[PDB]
């Protein structure tokens, strides 16, 4: 699930509700603390509507527990973030499928035709007779930690 630890208190009175626009500054990190996203690095607060599923479940339920002005640590499990690692989204392609006359790089990300539709995949390994294509989210299976400050509530 998601756990909320207060960093700085809010007003303890105004809390997000469905359909309301929450305005936040956030820093996203892996469990070890390595940063992967931060609205503060863009100098732009991040806005999202509660209940619209514009953010992960840990945010939907975690930010709802925060009052305006509050800064809090959100500890989020994979099921409440970008999901567990899906082994069905990893496959070995015999290399014949790829038909470029120029470099085919490990780490290249692109939209591939999948049974679920055109979705992003990544070449994570190339072997002599096989290419490993991984469609998992880059953060799949990762416990995440967010520094979130609820700057405003709007509607």
């Amino acid at each position: 699930g998601v756990q909320v630890e207060t960093i700085s208190p809010g007003d303890g009175r105004t809390f997000p509700k469905r359909g309301q626009t929450a305005v936040v500054h956030y820093t996203g990190m892996l469990e070890d603390g390595k940063k992967f996203d931060s609205s503060r690095d863009r100098n732009k607060p991040f806005k999202f509507m509660l209940g619209k599923q514009e953010v992960i479940r840990g945010w939907e339920e975690g930010v709802a527990q925060m009052s305006v002005g509050q800064r809090a640590k959100l500890t989020i499990s994979p099921d409440y973030a970008y999901g567990q690692y899906d082994e069905n989204l990893v496959q070995r392609v015999p290399k014949d499928v790829f038909m470029g006359v120029d470099e085919l790089q490990v780490g290249m990300r692109f939209l591939a035709e999948t049974d679920q539709g055109p979705v992003p995949v990544e070449i994570t390994a190339v072997e002599d007779d096989h290419v490993v294509v991984d469609g998992n989210h880059m953060l799949a299976g990762q416990n995440l930690v967010f520094d979130v400050e609820l700057l405003k509530l709007e509607a």
